[PDB]
């Protein structure tokens, strides 16, 4: 997260880290056994880590518990980010507390001008590098579909929605891949892509999750 600020510890409570020997992408909690990230987080050995503030301390409210599936949305397309979604499944259930929470899924799209909580342990830096170790938040309006088709020609697809600043300076970025943007109590889109982070006319490209409500619903009661 580029411009934003210290979250303060489990204030995000359906934040995980998903972890392979180092924290690499964000996911959020949607109930005790599933959580929703992005499809260009795939990978093996998934362990999902709940309850985090600093990710190199332990600090006595996390819970760490292994994936024992992931599935891709069946339509991810890795050349163009389409259908960027991905639910893993934990091997059991996490305990669901005030730091260990789920969030809820939309009921309905949300619209242009709508303000969002973005999270994550993402770069800080717009040019270079710095990760921190606790969690960063970022405000962030939705922005019109056409001025982000205008910011990304022949890029922006249904299944996507930008967000941000078009003067630059706040955004999400790498690392904070998978993680929430939450509108009025929903999550409402998964940290997808951008060309670089917090630069002018170059906003946040967002996961709709309004578009995969029903498939997530029926395949977590299948699975
Ligand atoms: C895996 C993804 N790739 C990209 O973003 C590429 N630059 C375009 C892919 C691509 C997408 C669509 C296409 O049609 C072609 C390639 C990525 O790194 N996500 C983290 C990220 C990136 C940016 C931000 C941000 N600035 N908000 C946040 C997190
Ligand atoms: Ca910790």
């Amino acid at each position: 997260i580029v411009g934003g600020y210290t979250c303060g510890a489990n204030t995000v409570p359906y934040q995980v880290s998903l972890n392979s020997g180092y924290h690499f992408c964000g996911g959020s909690l949607i109930n005790s056994q599933w959580v929703v990230s992005a499809a260009h987080c795939y990978k093996s050995g998934i362990q999902v880590r709940l309850g985090e503030d600093n990710i190199n301390v332990v600090e006595g409210n996390e819970q760490f518990i292994s994936a024992s599936k992931s599935i891709v949305h069946p339509s991810y397309n890795s050349n163009t980010l389409n259908n960027d979604i991905m639910l893993i499944k934990l091997k059991s259930a996490a305990s669901l507390n005030s730091r260990v929470a789920s969030i809820s899924l939309p009921t309905s799209c949300a619209s242009a001008g709508t303000q969002c909580l973005i999270s994550g342990w993402g770069n800080t830096k717009s040019s270079g590098t710095s990760y921190p170790d606790v969690l960063k938040c970022l405000k962030a309006p939705i922005l019109s579909d056409s001025s982000c088709k205008s910011a990304y020609p022949g890029q922006i697809t249904s299944n996507m929605f930008c967000a941000g600043y078009l003067e630059g300076g706040k955004d999400s970025c790498q690392g904070d891949s998978g993680g929430p943007v939450v509108c009025s109590g929903k999550l409402q889109g998964i940290v997808s892509w951008g060309s670089g982070c917090a630069q002018k006319n170059k906003p946040g490209v967002y996961t709709k999750v309004c578009n995969y409500v029903s498939w997530i619903k029926q395949t977590i009661a299948s699975n």
